[PDB]
């Protein structure tokens, strides 16, 4: 049976809701009112072969921050759920993607104990419209409701989207690797 | 009685009018054609108790400085009002806030002698549309016709809109502290 | 009514007891096997006010480590739990507290999003038996589990007991502001 | 019943009478012959809400070093006395206090143990006829007298008068704050 | 006999109209697309008394570029036009004027010979949608069609919007000087 | 006819009177109890051509500090009310006076804003008996209550009375300057 996680989260400042299938065909579904993250979402989907329904509306008239956070947080948790009791699963991933000249090793840990290490240096301020310091604050949310540990490492890159979106690869890949089952578990 | 500060600034450029209750109960109802100001004017009310009524349109299609001052200066003018004769109030406020990363010391005193002892590094240029140069010229303008004085202190923060926002909780409850009664004057 | 948190949680590594009351007499009954981290569990009750029931039985044959998170993580879940809605509450505390030489400044907010900035230097790697890295890791698992925003700066220090020491007094000194009624909430 | 403490001590070089009234109104009554200290000693009355009474004679054509001293021994054990066992106080006092450009940060505990940590940098030797050197040394005379563990620490400041003047002021609100009732004690 | 020059400029790029009389009453009358210059041309008018009228139509939906220079080299024609022959005038012009911190120095000599001298360091990339790399560009084309010999140095200034309009005020008062009739030529 | 400002007020430290025409004959009439500083308002008087009433006393046996501030904000306050309306001066002021070696650039706008920017390096402590730290606060002060910008730069000088003297040549030019009638105003 499908491994399903579902969040409904409403705040003062945002409406989330996310669907996630950790055992999906890559079918990417988000909507958040903020462009350049539906697209890193799609990559999710794509490169993890997860299954991602997402659903924001909140106020962008101020920045992306609240929604990008919101999102981030809800995303965590219908992870939490989604994983259940863990049972037989390989539990750790490790993967570097390249995209041209990026290349970004992400390794992580479904531990149960929330950890953050990131070190991208993202030389622009905005892509599109996308401030790039969301990029870290989407990673630290998800990290600090799913209780992942999350290593992201950048070995090369000057293009920032190539940077990011080389992020999101590895990410997915490796979350991909750590719900899969071990044959041995 | 609740100490209640109202102006009207009007300038070639600006037109503002502002009402501020110092013994509220944080109501928001701030509306300057700058929607992250109208945010850090919320933030404002609801961390310092104070309620805060502003209503302000001006040449925002040149950029938002003239009404960001403006707003600020009409602030300035009406807490000086609101404040009355001063007696038996704390008169000096002290206050350290964190924002996740972000963590800002405010320290004033209700003097009437102008000075504003600034050191905030907010590391990028814009949040959403908002001009991060304008967050210093906001205190120095309300500084300057409340006549406080005024320093704010960067202890830690690398997300631009969280040293932001961490600074008006932290300056919103010194505040706070300032204008309470003292229960020995 | 009194706010309390009980907590009973068994790892394969250590069975932990935790029952704390915010609003306490100081009350101090802690036993983890690890006696330097009593002394500050009983400086917790002493300095904030709380009510600290604690009993851990670990592997401290191996080191003090999986028993000094255990108990961490216990009294971050205690802490959540006796919070409950967080109604009313000043949320926010900051502290400064001397040791003799030593003088540490401690600032959280009862946020629900957990951080931990820290600072500490503690010239020693023992103070008795206790490794002085379990230090920090008490307060990030502590931080993870409550889901506080705590910082933790050094302002000055050189006998390790002192600082360490001086660092509970603050903590308990600031979170029993944050736990407190505010008058005006 | 309001805590007063009262020395009288003559050494070969001065003659000093202290009465000091730790829930007093603020009424300053100091004459040291010094009229700096004079008006350091009004301060200290007027933001700690304490009365100071004080008088001293002694050999000023020497310099002013024989009855700074001499009144900051005579204040310390003052206070000591006013103290009596200590029962049901703060005990601890932390305050920031600004004075225009000046920013001074002092941290006490009434502990029993005499420390003074001291880092002011005062950029001109007189402050009228009064030697800057006497600043530290009136602290630490005190601190050893009173037993008192006590920070000063500078944070910002330029004009000798403001700077010493706003050491001071945080001083006198620090121990304010330490020598008040804990109402949970 | 007020002294007016009009130029009217076509290139594929923009359609320019600019009409300057040099003995004015302060007529401000621009339009040309890019509401930040329009400000800076509002700022000309006022300190210089010039009466100015500036349309243009540009090609904007590129960037500000080719409006910016084409109105510039235009104004710069129009000057040199309304000078005629330069008969009894001062020629020279030297203001430095502040805008709160921002303090600019402008020296010119109306010559015949072209030079721009520029050193501002304007610290952020944009002022509202207005492209800071502009300002240089804008006073070069100016001085090249003119025939000016121009210095533009900064002496302070922090925030760009005060460095940017304190140039034209200094630039407005000294071009004023220099147009201006010298009594004894 | 002529622009006539006048001040009293008294503190618990200082009584100060003040009376300032901007349309004088340069009289000078400064008696403040700090020979110094009247020698410095003759040089205002004589220089800018205003006629300058000053009488203070006050508590110098403390130090000069408290009577030069108080001398200043009056002096501010006082050129306020005798500005009026501001109708058809110069409003800014400019000039670069020498005195032997020394050389002092003083800019000025009668703006309504108040800001010092200052760099006088004076290179001894005491001028006769004044501290020379009381340079910047007289004209902090003096801004603080005329609301105008003032920048003073030093280009050169050695000796303390001469930098000092250049700089009050320099300021008095500069404020006749901006009191002055603009003949197209
Ligand atoms: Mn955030
Ligand atoms: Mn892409
Ligand atoms: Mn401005
Ligand atoms: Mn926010
Ligand atoms: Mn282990
Ligand atoms: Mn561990
Ligand atoms: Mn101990
Ligand atoms: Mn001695
Ligand atoms: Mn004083
Ligand atoms: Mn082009
Ligand atoms: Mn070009
Ligand atoms: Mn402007
Ligand atoms: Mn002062
Ligand atoms: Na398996
Ligand atoms: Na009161
Ligand atoms: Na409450
Ligand atoms: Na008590
Ligand atoms: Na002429
Ligand atoms: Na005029």
């Amino acid at each position: 049976s499908a491994r399903i996680g579902e969040v409904k989260r409403e705040t003062k400042e945002t409406n989330v809701s996310v669907k996630i299938n950790l055992d999906g065909h890559g079918v990417s579904d988000s909507s958040t009112g903020i462009p350049f993250l539906d697209h890193m979402l799609d990559q999710l989907a794509s490169h993890g072969l997860f299954d991602v329904h997402v659903r924001a509306t909140g106020d962008t008239h101020i920045d992306d921050h609240h929604t990008n956070e919101d999102v981030a947080l809800a995303i965590g948790t219908a992870l939490l759920k989604a994983l259940g009791e863990r049972k037989g699963i390989n539990r750790f991933g490790d993967f570097t993607a390249p995209l041209d000249e990026a290349l970004i090793h992400v390794s992580l840990d479904l531990s149960g104990r929330p950890y953050l290490g990131y070190n991208l240096e993202i030389p622009t301020q905005r892509v599109g419209t996308y401030d790039t310091q969301l990029v870290e604050h989407f990673f630290q949310s998800l990290v600090n409701t799913s209780g992942m540990t999350l290593h992201i490492r950048q070995l090369a890159g000057k293009n920032s989207h190539h940077i990011i979106e080389a992020t999101f690869k590895a990410f997915a890949r490796a979350l991909r690797q750590a719900t899969e089952s071990d044959p041995r578990r």
